[PDB]
Parts: structure tokens; sequence; C-alpha cells
């Protein structure tokens, strides 16, 4: 819609950092089960995030990641679970950026937006990954659920972003790949833009998107200022 | 604790009612992605229940079931989605019980236990499923998350069971096949028993189990009062 926004808030894992690369970078070691493992790891890490907040038993995102990975390795009865867990947690700690992430953030930063991350991950796994892909240098601020001990899409975390960044919901453009994160952010009040790389079908229709695009780079036409 | 229990509370979908059967009974019409499509439908049904309850946007279980099925079928670019959606919805409306559900419930009831379902399902879907599988008449109570507009495993749902059943947490035996549901109940105070049919690895360990069995019928040796 109309364009007087002070802030671009990014989800990290799956939006700017490519989680698929965790298992992809190590697919040969895993064996033919790699896709399925990858998929179960993602789904569980999120399950553990959502259920743990509903049952009032927070733990940090890294331990969730770890717990979820262990579960998935056992599910698939893999040899050398010890080795694979090491190899794969490490690969997670240093996920690669989508090819466009840095440049498009650079373009937004130098356009006068506050450019921030709002992620589930504790600062440690998050910092290591921003360091490794060098997105450290293209960010004003990086905000963690771990600061509140609460997971998305709980409205408190979107709230904490307004608080920390000193902006109102409607002065935020919230960019993410996860329909549930966009549904949660929108219901809260952010202008939501979905990065939909593969064209998956829509979900969370009650919190309609402001726009969908298929690439970080398309954000640039979407947001560039006079 | 072992035997000052007054109540067995069962999860429905996935514990007494078999959700595989919905797709499994239509596998041939669906094609080779059946088993994928089935998992995706289960994972999305639940995702919607948890994330909607987290963002304060409740819709009932039938709707979420519908949305998740639509999303799944689209994802697999399947053909004849319309007909495929009616077949699969109806299959879910009247899910068939596990082979042993009836007997073991009826044995538990008549051993003097209060015998209840506590489900995410709303009434219409739950009643249709309990009628069709004949599980209706062997239950003292059927308790639905849609009375609260809050899903498992927020504590208030398990609290609802206590309240309506007039028992305390430690007097309830909570039977389910879902680790997260067991997690939720465990943490809230129920005594937990997992029906782990396929031998899945553990999860939600901070809320340990009272017992695990691989079948509903193994619940009987264990709970004889
Ligand atoms: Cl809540």
């Amino acid at each position: 819609l109309v364009d007087s926004l002070r802030a671009c808030v990014f989800d990290a894992y799956g939006t700017l950092l490519d989680v698929h690369s965790a298992v992809m970078r190590n697919a040969d070691e895993v064996g033919a089960s790699a896709e399925a493992l990858s998929m179960l790891w993602r789904q569980r890490q999120l399950e553990y995030s959502w259920t743990r907040t509903l049952m009032h038993q927070y733990a940090d995102f890294w331990q969730l990641t770890d717990e979820a990975l262990t579960f998935a390795l056992r599910t698939y009865h893999l040899e050398d679970r010890k080795g694979l867990k090491d190899r794969l947690m490490s690969a997670y700690k240093e996920l690669s950026a989508y090819p466009d992430a840095a440049e498009t953030l650079e373009k937004l930063k130098s356009a006068g937006y506050i450019v921030a991350i709002l992620s589930n991950g504790n600062d440690e796994m998050l910092q290591a990954a921003l360091k490794a892909s060098k997105l450290d240098r293209v960010l004003d601020s990086c905000l963690s659920a771990d600061d509140l001990k609460i997971y998305k899409p709980d409205p408190r975390i979107y709230q904490f972003a307004c608080d920390r960044l000193g902006v109102n919901p409607n002065e935020v453009c919230f960019v993410s790949s996860n329909a549930w994160d966009l549904g949660g952010a929108g219901k809260f009040g952010f202008n939501t833009v979905r990065i939909n790389r593969q064209g998956n079908p829509p979900e969370y229709e009650f919190a309609p998107l402001k726009h969908q695009v298929n690439s970080l780079s398309e954000l640039w036409p979407l947001l560039a200022k006079n």
C-alpha cells in the first residue's frame, strides 16, 4: 500500500538465511533420507517453539534445534548419529545467506529505513550466522525471542520490536518466508510482505498480505524511496 | 502414584480415532503421494491449531482440518481437488477407531473409572466420529476445546477436564499418542500414558511419562482397579 514506513523488520531463518543448506551442504553424509530428515527437522523445531510457549516451558531456540535434530536422526534410524549431529548443528550455526540478502539489505539501509532482524533464535546462533555470512554489517538491529522467553507468533514479540525500534506497528514492513509468521505479524499490525520463492499456496487469509514477491531483490522496487 | 486414580482421559484424533485411515482408505484415488499428503495434512492441522491459539485467532477444528487439507492437496498439485476434498473430509468426519478402542474403553468404564475424551475436535465433528465408530456409548464425557476457544496444550484446556470431571490433576490418567499432548498434560499435572504404536523416539522429556505401551489393549493389564 502507501509508503511512509520507518522500518524493515526481517525474519531471519528461512528469509535471509537458507536453512535448506544445513542438510543440503551434508546430504551425502546423511544418505538418501536427507530431504525427509531436513523436512522433519524444520517441522519439529517449530513445533517445539509453539507448544513450549503454549505449555509455559520456554527453552532457547538452539536447544530446540538440537532436540529437534536428535529426534529426526533417531526417527530415521541413522548410523553415526553422533557425527551427523555435530556436522549438522555446525552447518546450522553457519547457514548461508540467500544470494540477494546482503545487497538488498544494503540498499534498504542506505535508503534511510531502520533495517532489523526479528527472529526466534537466541543471539548466539543468530550472531554466528550473521557473522559467517557477513550480514553483521548491513543491520541496524537484531532482536531475539530469547530476550522475552516467548516465541512467535505471540503478539508480545512483534510488540517488543516496536518497543525496541521505537516505531508504531504501521510504520513497520515485516518481511518473511513463513506464512504463520506473516499471519501473526499482520494480525498484530505490521505491513506484511511475503517472500515466496517456490510459489506455495496461500495460508492465514484472515491476516491478508500487503504484497507477495518471490525474491529478496524484489523488495527493492517495493520499498525504494523518492 | 499408581492407583488412587479416578479418571482416564483420552485424546481422540490419533489416539482412539485413526487419522491415517482417512487417506489410507482413499490412497488409490489420491495416488503415490498419499502418504506424503497424509503427513502434510496432519502437520498443518496441528500447526494451525497452535499458531492460531498463540496469535489469538481461534477457528474451530473442522475449519482447520479443511484449511490444512486444501493446503496439502494444492501443495501436491493434485487433480480433482474438489472431489478429492469431499472424499477426504467425509473420511475424516467418520474416522474409524483403532481395533481395540471400544473394548478397552468399555473395560475401563465398567472397572468403575470415569472415562472421558478431551479433544481439539469441535462437537459436530467429534460426535459424528464417535457415533460412526460406536465409541459414543462407552464414554462418560466428551470434552471439546471449542467450548473454550483455546487449543491444546495451553494449560486451561487440561484444567477444563479437571473442572468438568470434578477431579484433581493427580487423579487423572491421560492417554494419548502425541508427545506434545502428553507434554502439555504432563506439565499440567496429569499422570501420563503414551500409546506409542510404532516405537517413536522420545520427546518433551521434561514432562516424563508414567508408562508407555504399544497398544490400547495394553492399557487394560496396566489399569485394572
Ligand atoms: Cl496465549
